């Protein structure tokens, strides 16, 4: 089991930490969702599907910068929608097979009305989303963290 970015960047067999950079919707406004959609960002896959059947939560997803001053939301997660940032680990996705296949995580941010002008900076750390994977074959628990950054700035109109 292994992962990568869009990028090319990517995270080996036994876990590790990669950098993801993201664009994001310039101007949004109070009441409006900013989308954070990483499932067309990070891909993985099973090294051998024959035999081994991988598992994969969300094992925690903590918010930094301007999304946590400035912004409250949710994670969806393979179809569902849990409370941003994260008070517990999600339901697990199956992977079976060598072809890529997205980790589907997104993120629903909505501005806070007291949130004026910039509310994120271009360059800024965001979020740290864990992926925690598993099997059924041996005891093998491996954690692949993602450092999710700002390509450019969010303003919010007052
Ligand atoms: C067939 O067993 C051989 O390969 C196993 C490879 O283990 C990696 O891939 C598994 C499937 O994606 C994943 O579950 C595991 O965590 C590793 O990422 C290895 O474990 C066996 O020991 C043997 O070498």
């Amino acid at each position: 089991f292994a992962c990568k970015t869009a990028n090319g960047t990517a995270i080996p067999i036994g876990g590790g930490s990669a950098n993801v950079y993201v664009n994001l919707a310039p101007v949004v406004n109070v009441g409006q969702n900013l989308v954070v959609d990483l499932s067309t960002q990070i891909f993985c896959h099973n090294d051998y599907p024959e035999t081994i059947t991988d598992y994969v939560t969300l094992q925690r997803g903590s918010a930094y910068g301007g999304v946590l001053s400035n912004f409250s939301g949710t994670v969806k997660y393979s179809g569902s929608s849990y409370p941003f940032p994260t008070t517990s680990e999600t339901p697990r996705v199956v992977y079976n097979s060598r072809t890529d296949k997205p980790w589907p995580v997104a993120l629903y941010l909505t501005p806070v009305s007291s949130a004026g002008g910039v509310a994120i900076k271009a360059g800024s750390l965001i979020a740290v989303l864990i992926l925690r994977q598993t099997n059924n074959y041996n005891s093998d628990d491996f954690q692949f963290v993602w450092n999710i950054y700002a390509n450019n700035d969010v303003v919010v109109p007052t």
